[PDB]
This record gives C-alpha cells, structure tokens and sequence, in this order.
C-alpha cells in the first residue's frame, strides 16, 4: 500500500464530537489504493482496568469510503461511547491484500501491534461539547439576497449624493457614482422579496462612511445619513422579521476609513494621538505619496487593506481596539436585533480577536450566524470557536469554471469533494454560496447572456450541501463585469426585465425550501455519467432528490421520471445541451 | 511522483509565525519520492496592485529536506515579508524528473497554473504575533529533578502520618504505605540538588488530601498538613530560587477527591447540593458498588478517573467551576511565586478551559512554564493558546524501546522525527523528557541494573532538543517495578548509593547545561552510522557537539577526537558494545 499517502489527524475535521456520546472519525488513503477500512475503538482506560475478557479492538467498525479528490480516498465512521473517551486505530487493506494497523504510533502488522495499552492509540481523551462545533438550524432553511443598498432603490430622494445621477439599470457606472438607493427603498421592496421566496437579506456596509460602497467607515455607531437612520433601520429589521426574512450586515473590521474620527486624530496629533496604536504606523508623521489612482499609494506609512492609502489597518491585537468593535458588533444585535454578521476581510484579523466576538455573540443570541469573507480553506476558522462558515468562493468559483470552460465533469467532482473533506459535515451545510456579488463579474455577463447556461449554474448550485444567496438582480438577468459594472441600479423597469428568468428564479428557491431543505440528515452523492454530465443525488431515508446536468455537445436520453420537480427541455426523457432535469422519487 | 503522499495544511504546525516578519513553512512528501522544493512566495496583494513587472513568483526559494520518518520526508524554509501578508505554492519535482505546482487549489502543470490569482495560493493572510506560540527563554536552561514529597525526605517526624513505617529504601512500599517525607525534608536536602546540579524542582501534588500520592484531593487551597503549611512551602520556593532553581506544582484539576467538601455536599444533598453540576452525574444519588480493589469500581453512577469511584471527575464546563480552579491556579503563583504548572490528566479537560487557564497565567507572569501530561500526540494543546509543553512520553518511549530491545537505529531515528515533525520548531525544545516517573518503572530496573545501559539511556536523552528531568533517586541507581514500587523512600545511606553513577550525572548536567544548552539556534541531526550505531550531531555556527552511541554487539572505531566531554570507554577511539562517546568540535 501507499503508506505516505494514509493519514489521520487526531482532534480535527477527522476527529470531532458531534453530541455529548457521538463522535465522526476520518481516514484520509491514497486515491483507490486501500480497499477496505475498519476502526478499533473504545474506551482506553476499559483494557486494563475491566475484570471481563472481552476488549474493545475484538470487534472492528467498518469505515466507509465516502468521497474521493482524484488523489485521496476519504473513509468516514460515527462512533457512539457511553464513557465519552474513545481510543481508537484503522485497520486498513490495500489492493493486494496487505493488511497494517496505524495508529498514533505508525504502521505495525495486527501481531505486533500493543493493542493492549491504550497509549498504542489515537485519542478522543473526553466528549467535550463546549469545544465542538454547532449549526444554527435557522440557516438550513434560508435562501438569502444580497443587497448593494446605494443601487437597490431609491425611496427618498431626500437624501441623495450631491450630484446623484438618474437611476438607469442601463448605464455602466463609475467607480465614485450616486445613484440614491438607501434603506427606504429596501423596506418600499420587501413584498418583491417575499414573493421571489427569500427569507435572508445581505447589506453590504450601511454604516456613515464617504463611499458609495462604504467599506471606508467613518462612524459604525451611526447608519450612513444618504441611507437612513437609526429609526428607520429598525423599521427595516422589524418588517423584514415580519415576513420571516432575516438579516445579515457587513461588520468592516479590518481597516476603517481614513476620515474616521480616529485616524483625523493621528494626522493631527502623531503619536501623541490617543488613537496611534490603534493603527499599524511604521513611521510618523502617517503619510503618503498620491498616484493617478485614488485606490492605490506605493510608499504608506501604515499598513492599508491592499495598497490603498484610505483604509489603514486596525491593531485588533490592541484591547481598547477590542473593546470598541466588540461594543459595536453588540449594539447592532442588541438594539436592532440583527441575525447574522458578514465579516469582511475576515482572514486577516487574528483568531484571538474572533473567539472573543465569537462569545460575546452567542452570548447575546446562541443562534447567531458568523460569516467570514475568505477566498482561501478557512479550517482554522471554522473548529467551532470563531465563525459558522465562510463565503464558499472555492465551490462556487469551481461550479462556474466548469459550466463555463470545458474540463471534464471528473474536474469538477473532484474539486467539491476536496472542499466537503476539508471541514466538518455540519460546516459545509452552512457555508455561503454566491455565483457573483459585488466584486465580480455578474452571472449573466460570465454565461454570455445564455440563459439557459445561467440557470444550469443556478440550479446546480442550489443542489449543494451550502446555503444559496441570489445577487440583487439577478432574477431578473442583469448584466455586468467586475466591480463597478457590477454594481447597475436594480431593473425595475418591466420592459427591461426578463420575467422568464424571474419565474424560473421562483420555482428553483422554492424547491430549495420546499423539498432540499426538508430533508432530514442527507447523503449527496457525485456521479459523472458521461463526458460533461453529472448526475446529483441528495437522499434521506424517505426521499431522494436526483439532478441530471448534461453540459456535453450530444443528447442524452434519462428513465422519464415519475415527479419532475424541475426542467429546461420539454421533454420528460430527453436532455439537449445544457438542459437538466430534477426529480424526486422514494428511497427503496 | 507520489502526490497522494504530499500535504501541505496551512495556518499549523506546517505554516506559523516565529517574528512580527517572519514564518516558518512545511512540506510533507513521500519518503524518497520528491528530490527538490522551492517555494513561491510573496505578498499577495502584490500581483495585481504593484505596477512593476516583477512578480513574486518569478523568485523561488529552495526549501530543505530537513527530517525523514521513513514513510514521509519533511521540507522546511523559512520566509521574511514585510507587508506582513503571505501567499505561496510549492514548486515539487520528482526522482523522474515532473514537476508541478501544488497550492491550495490542487496540483497543476506549472504553464496551467494561475499565478497571477492570490487565490491560486495557500495563504498567511497577516503575520499574527498574538496567535503566535511564544517559548519561555529560562526552560532552555533547565534541568529538572521530580520529587515525590512523601518519598524524598522525613525533615519532620511530628507531622508523620498515622503508621508510618521506618525510612528504610530497600522497601517494596504497598500501594498504602506512609513513610512521613514531607517539605521541610526537601528543604533540607537542596544543597545534594545544588550539587547534582539541577535548576527546576517538579512536586508531585502537595495539597491536602489522604493518600500517600495526594491525587485525590480534598482541598486545593491548603498545603497538606503531613507535608507542611503554607510559610513552610514560601520558605522552600525562597529557598530553591536563592539557589537558581525553579518551582513547578502538580495542578489536578481533571478529578476531585471524594473527601473533598464538594462532593461530600453532593452524597448528603443529592441533586439539591449547590455542587451536582461541578460534576457528571448521571444518576442520583451518586452511588457505586465497591470491589476488593479500592480503586475500581464497575458501576459508579457518575464519571470518574479510570474507574475509580474516589476521582469524580470535574466539570469544568460550569463556570462556578472555572472560577474555581483559576483561583486556585493563580494563587499558588501570586502568593508563592511558582514558575510552572504541570497539569494531571490535562487531555481530558476541554481546550475552552485550558485557553482560559493560559490567559490567566500569562497575565501574572509573562515567563509562565504551562506543562500537559499527556501520552499521546498533543498537537491541539502546543498552538500557542494553551500549553507551553507537554510530557514527552512518546519521545523517551521510543528512546527506551531502541535501549533495552532490539530494533534497529533507523526505526529509533524515523520515530524521533516523526515526533519532531508534529510541533512547531520552539515547542519541540519546551517538551519535557524524562525516562521514568512515579507511574513507570524505574531506569534501572528497566536496565535490569546494567549500569552502562542506564548511562547510555540517560545521556541520549539529554542530548535531545526537549528539557532533561532526573526522577528522585536515579543519581543513585534507585530500582523499582511500576508503582508502587517506582516509589521507594529516597537513598540517603552512602553504602546504598551508587556514587560512580552519581558522579556521572553530575558530569552530564554540567554537560547539559554549560554546553548543549548554550548553542545558539542549533540544528539536530540523526546519522544512522551501523547495524544499532548512531551519531547525534547538535551544531550551531560556532560549535557542534557529537555523540556516537554503539548499541550493537561488536567493537566500534572513531577517529580521536581532540576535545572529549565524556565517555564511557577508557579508550579515546574504540567504543565496546554500549559505549558511547561525546565531543565537541569547532565548525568548519
Ligand atoms: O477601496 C478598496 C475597495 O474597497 C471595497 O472593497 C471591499 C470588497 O467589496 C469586500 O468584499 C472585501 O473584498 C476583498 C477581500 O476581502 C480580500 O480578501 C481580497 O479578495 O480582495 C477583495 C476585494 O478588494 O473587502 C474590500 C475592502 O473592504 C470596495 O467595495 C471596492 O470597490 C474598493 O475597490
Ligand atoms: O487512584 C488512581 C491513581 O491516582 C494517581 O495516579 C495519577 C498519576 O500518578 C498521574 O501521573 C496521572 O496518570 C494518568 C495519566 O494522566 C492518564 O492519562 C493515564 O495514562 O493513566 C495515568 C496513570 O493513572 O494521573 C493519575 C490520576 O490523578 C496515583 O498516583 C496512582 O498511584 C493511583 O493508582
Ligand atoms: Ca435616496
Ligand atoms: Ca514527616
């Protein structure tokens, strides 16, 4: 066998407490080269310390093979013990029939393993639920929205940038564009939410701040004055709340802006600035020089977001930095009864800081929702002490590449089955999905304006074990490329919608609410049937839930279902290219 | 090549910060199967926002192959960036010649790869000294002695347990024997530890309770009264650190003793006690059938140490019992001035606990020595948040299995490295070696009283990068089976001694401390020179210091060395079966 290529890693992803007497065990193997897997396993102190003849490696578990990257096999067991601590070891089998033991200890033939002393073993040394990781149930029936509030609508012209421009979903907007949108115009549009079926709503940064992005906060204790107020933001929560939709904000904590009262203070004052170490300043007096680009400066004293000279870096190592963003991460939910925080930039803030927002949050509500924005594996993240999931930027990006190139379907299987393997099972059921957001290209600029392309990809991602979030306007086709492009005041035209798209966008959320999310603790499973053609299963004990993608150059003929819940070719049993057909049918 | 053997987990032991500007990297590969590595690396914001032509990843640099465990080889770099942000990949080439990219994105040819994407990359998103592990300066220097106090020396016959017996070390002590040690007998034998040598004394618990080992606690906060009182142990610690030795206490926090006021509240008061929730219950009242062994039980209604009905288990969950046992933790520090907890059972507690523990300590002195008794792997304890260390059971073990059986050198050298390869550089030099303890037999048992054996034994483990500890007695060729035989009353009759031993460890801690002690950021290095004969080189870039060890059955030739630190040969060239020899040579 592959010896290098069999690993486990104790108190992980492959070794984690799931309730108080439950444990999930993982094997990583070399991709088919170990046939079969079982795990030893007990209580470590019964070997030497119970009076009966009987010991707990004499009766193996089997593991079974669960996923594989095209590298790896992944093996996986549920392990109940009623003393909750758990010895355990693999006895794994290669292709030829060699059989090893590995443990904590390495690699041993069965007859010269000491299988007798429990230090031979891995360890679960307790059962400790306040260190296991936990999903908040709420999100597993939730399909969210993501609004840019300055291009959603405007409500209020009242309070409108100077020189805000006519709202046209046609133009192509520059970077330091007003268009008016604000929270008035959220709250004038819930019934278009409710109708579309979404119970989430995502605000990008709401907060006073110079931009019309509002990344560069100049104040997190006031909402933005061309948006709102503190009255009206609780008026927005409260109507959302009522038509069982919740809400998510942006929390901007890595950088603030440079016109925020504490960075004034240390251009004023240097380091005699109360605010100095709030900062990363390398050399005083903080400065710059300027570029042609507003967005970019070579030579800053001080560590930025990027290299731009507006968003200097905050010292979250610093306790009064701490003190001051956990106060304000806990006045949005206690105030306004926000359910959920979107955490920008979210890897480059220390793991100290994020357990304690971590506390000070469930503390507050037990199930909140904690989002980071990461574009990398985030596992050091998501032990169960800091967020709930990330911004699934690796799946999602990997749906879009294949839909949109032409890498086999094996590619793709592979891709999401190394990104499942690397977190816990109930993680990945909470990890954000997004085709597109405010920082890329929109979905059907990427597809080409190919519809059915576009709701092939939608619909594919609405399979996945991650939560789905619609991009505002996407419903209705609009179109984009990367940021600001991507940011066109929202189609409320009706001749300048596609209302096609609107009705498909109706029936996939709901069979997202209506069937996946009712499910009771699912398997999915990855077939490639054919050169680009998938077949998706997602199954409990009563019900499956089967997707067929066929994105070669040839039909494909599929068994006419007996439910179709959901298809693009008017045939029961014929798939063109691009089509796909779900269906659901008794598990027997 | 053998990808499914390559692995690279970013934000671990395999990717952390040493300095504000500094990382160290990991590579696992398969044994033999990769030939180079360079790494690709640089901030990633710099690829699209710097306008210069130059990329980082047109720079590579060269990793080492550092260690091998015989299954996998480990390659490690170490990288400056002062942005403070890291991106990177790894340039692997095989015995055949292939090269590929492998990043956190998978495998790819190097022409497929997208370098111009930092999300391609693995990622250290920003250099977080809070999140680093930090090692304390004064450990390097240390050699302890473990006391285990009812067993080292009566200074006190009036405070003597009930049928205490005569101090009498050729004794086979029963599991409940009493032979009155106590503090003021410690104190008064520091000048024989001065001597031997040692800078750290390590008590085994001294706190109330009614066992001659004190496990089984019944009140924390009182020095038990056979051992003394508290201006008795503020006179010891003033006393060992007068004389440049340090203090490190027992911390049982795992269990409680059932004489404790806690859980004797519980058997009067049932569920209605105000301590039910300090422990784990499942049944009231708590009850158990006794057997004709004292310390097992088959049936006891509530968790427990092993199965023992004596050791309730704690439940430190329960905040009342947080609070609890940081009080105790800090008051021993800040009223006594101890340097060091080393924590009983420590696997069993949760790592919530432990980080507030560190937190605690850290705060009183920022030099605090935190020590986990733990058998097994220990990775998710050493990060940097919780211990300092932990016992190096594993370590020693495989020292002592190589010593007293047969296998070959190679399997000692992969097994060290395997052990090495698991922590962080720093941490791998805060393990705490010792080869025998108050749970184990003793040395010289185990060397079946075959005095060069234990020479050679004791001197390759004190060569290893973790820190040495003599177990009471050792100095002087002390025998015993496992517990309660490894617990004999300390020798202190001259005709019992062994003084040619006792002159020996005197002149391998000076060796310790004056010499390998004092390299400055050295590297090990295992050579494996004949059948059971190894090499152990420890060099900076002054000074390297050798030791050959010949373990196997013939006569073994070195050339003269010119400065010989000791030997166990009278020749300066030939090593009989079990000699060794250690020197020091200039580097060249
Ligand atoms: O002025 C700089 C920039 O600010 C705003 O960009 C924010 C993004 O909108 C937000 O989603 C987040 O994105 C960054 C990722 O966190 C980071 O890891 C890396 O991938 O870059 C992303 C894009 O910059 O954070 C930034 C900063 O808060 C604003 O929206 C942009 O228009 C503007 O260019
Ligand atoms: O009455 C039970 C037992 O109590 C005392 O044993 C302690 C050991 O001395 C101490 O070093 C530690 O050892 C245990 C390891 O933590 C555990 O992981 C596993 O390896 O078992 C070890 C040995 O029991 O803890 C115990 C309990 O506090 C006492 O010294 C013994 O004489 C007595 O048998
Ligand atoms: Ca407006
Ligand atoms: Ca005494």
């Amino acid at each position: 066998g592959n010896l290098a290529g069999i690993m486990h890693r104790p108190d992980s992803e492959m070794a984690y407490v799931v309730n108080e007497q439950t444990v999930n065990i993982r094997l990583r193997t070399a991709k088919d080269d170990i046939v079969s897997v079982e795990l030893l396993a007990g209580d470590p102190y019964s070997l030497r310390s119970l009076p009966t003849d009987e010991k707990f490696y004499q009766v193996p578990k089997q593991m079974t093979k669960i996923m594989s990257d095209g590298i790896s096999d992944f093996w996986q067991v549920t392990v109940t013990e009623p003393k909750r601590r758990l010895a355990y070891a693999f006895l794994v089998t290669d292709m030829l029939g060699i059989q090893k033991i590995y443990s904590d200890k390495g690699f041993f033939k069965v007859a010269d393993a000491d299988l007798m002393d429990m230090n031979f073993y891995f360890r679960m040394p307790f059962f400790q639920t306040i260190d296991q990781y936990n999903a908040p149930e709420w999100v597993t029936d939730t399909v969210w929205y993501q609004i840019f509030p300055e291009r959603f609508a405007n409500g209020d012209v009242s309070n409108d940038p100077v020189g805000t421009k006519p709202w046209d979903s046609t133009d192509h907007p520059g970077r330091e564009d007003f268009y008016g949108g604000d929270l008035q115009g959220i709250l004038d549009h819930l019934d278009h939410l409710q109708e579309l079926g979404i119970s989430g709503i995502y605000l990008n940064p709401i907060f006073q701040a110079p931009s019309n992005h509002k990344y560069d906060t100049q104040d997190y204790m006031t909402v933005d004055p061309h948006f709102g107020d503190a009255k009206l933001f609780k008026q927005l929560v409260q109507a959302a709340h009522e038509r069982g939709i919740r809400v998510m904000l942006d929390a901007v904590f890595n950088h603030i802006g440079d016109k925020s009262v504490q960075w004034q203070d240390v251009l004023k004052n240097e380091q005699a600035s109360p605010y100095a170490d709030w900062f990363h300043i390398h050399q005083f007096p903080a400065t710059y020089t300027p570029t042609d680009n507003f967005e970019f400066a070579a030579d800053a004293t001080y560590d930025t977001f990027d290299y731009t000279p507006h968003m200097p870096k905050l010292n979250t190592s610093n306790p009064e930095v701490v003190d001051y963003l956990l106060n304000i991460a806990t006045y949005w939910v206690k105030e306004f009864d926000i359910d959920a925080w979107r955490l920008d930039v979210a890897n480059e803030i220390d793991h100290h800081f994020w357990r304690k927002f971590h506390d000070a949050m469930m503390a507050l509500k037990p199930d909140f929702y904690i989002l980071g924005q990461i574009w990398h594996t985030s596992q050091s993240w998501l032990v169960g002490d800091e967020f709930t999931a990330v911004m699934n930027y690796s799946y999602t990006g990997a749906i879009l590449q294949y839909f949109l190139e032409n890498e086999s379907a094996d590619a793709l299987v592979q891709k999401m089955s190394h990104q499942l393997m690397l977190y816990r099972d109930a993680t990945n059921r909470m990890m954000f999905n997004t085709v597109d957001s405010h920082d890329t290209p929109r979905l059907m600029t990427l597809a080409h304006e190919d519809k059915q392309l576009a709701k092939s990809i939608l619909t594919f991602t609405f399979m996945q074990p991650g939560v789905p979030s619609i991009y505002y306007g996407t419903e209705y086709g609009m179109t984009g490329e990367n940021d600001p492009d991507d940011r066109k005041p929202m189609v409320w035209q009706p001749e300048l919608q596609d209302h096609d798209l609107y009705d498909f966008m109706q029936k996939l959320v709901q069979v997202r609410r209506q069937v996946i999310a009712k499910l009771s603790d699912d398997k999915i499973i990855f077939d490639v049937i054919g050169e680009r053609q998938i077949r998706l299963t997602r199954e409990d004990n009563q019900t499956r839930i089967v997707g067929v993608f066929n994105n070669g150059t040839t039909d494909l003929t599929v068994a006419q279902p007996t439910s179709i819940l959901l298809k693009t070719n008017q045939s029961e049993t014929q798939l063109a290219p691009n089509d796909f057909m779900i269906w659901t049918e008794p598990v027997r």
